[PDB]
C-alpha cells in the first residue's frame, strides 16, 4: 500500500482520464477529480485485470478518448474498463530503436499532435497526428529540458504546463519559457 504523503514518494506513472487525474503506484493508482478534496486509491487490476501489475508510463489521447499503458515492450490502448482489440501491441509499431526496451513516462500534447515519450536519458518525440516519429530525435533529457535532471519517472500536462517528476520531487515547467517555473514535493500533486 502506497502512502499519500510519504514524504519520499515517487510515482509510477500519471494520465488524465476525461478530465480525471490517475496517479500509478505499483499494484495501486489514485484517481483524483476537479475540486481540492478527496483521492480515492483503488487497484488497478480491480479495472483491468489484463494489465500488468506494474505501470511504466501513461498518456492520454484526447482525440480518441483513449489511455496507452507502457509496460517494458508492450503497450495497451484502453477505453473505459475496456482494452481494444489488437492489444498489447509492441513499442515497435511505434518506431522505437530496439536498443530500447522500457519507457519511462510520457506525455501528449494536445497542441501539436506531438506525443513526448521518454527512455532512460533521451526523450523521442511522436507525431500523434501522422503516426512519425520527429526526425531531429532522440535528444537528451538535459539538452531539450534542461533543469530537470537526467531522468523522468512519470510526466503529464496540465494546462500550459508539463510536470515532471524526478523522483520525490516534482518540476511545473514551461513549454513556452522552457524555464522550470516552480519545484515541489512529488506527494502534493495528491495534496500533502
Ligand atoms: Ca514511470
Ligand atoms: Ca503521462
Ligand atoms: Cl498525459
Ligand atoms: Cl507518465
Amino acid at each position: 500500500t502506497p502512502d499519500k504523503c510519504d514524504p519520499s514518494l515517487s510515482l509510477d506513472a500519471i494520465t488524465s482520464l476525461r478530465g480525471e487525474t490517475m496517479i500509478f503506484k505499483d499494484r495501486f493508482f489514485w484517481r483524483l477529480h476537479p475540486q481540492q478534496v478527496d483521492a480515492e486509491l483503488f487497484l488497478t487490476k480491480s479495472f483491468w485485470p489484463e494489465l500488468p501489475n506494474r505501470i511504466d508510463a501513461a498518456y492520454e489521447h484526447p482525440s480518441h478518448d483513449l489511455i496507452f499503458i507502457f509496460r517494458g515492450r508492450k503497450f495497451w490502448a484502453l477505453n473505459g474498463y475496456d482494452i481494444l482489440e489488437g492489444y498489447p501491441k509492441k513499442i515497435s509499431e511505434l518506431g522505437l530503436p530496439k536498443e530500447v526496451k522500457k519507457i519511462s513516462a510520457a506525455v501528449h500534447f494536445e497542441d501539436t499532435g506531438k506525443t513526448l515519450l521518454f527512455s532512460g536519458n533521451q526523450v523521442w518525440r511522436y507525431d500523434d497526428t501522422n503516426h512519425i516519429m520527429d526526425k531531429d530525435y532522440p535528444r537528451l533529457i538535459e539538452e531539450d529540458f534542461p533543469g530537470i535532471g537526467d531522468k523522468v519517472d512519470a510526466v503529464y500536462e496540465k494546462n500550459g504546463y508539463i510536470y515532471f517528476f524526478n523522483g520525490p520531487i516534482q518540476f511545473e515547467y514551461s513549454i513556452w519559457s522552457n524555464r522550470i517555473v516552480r519545484v515541489m514535493p512529488a506527494n502534493s500533486i495528491l495534496w500533502c
